[PDB]
């Protein structure tokens, strides 16, 4: 996932 507050992820990434 990316390093943001909160997180941004499309369900299943690093």
């Amino acid at each position: 996932c990316t390093a943001s507050i909160p997180p941004i992820c499309h369900x299943r990434w690093r």
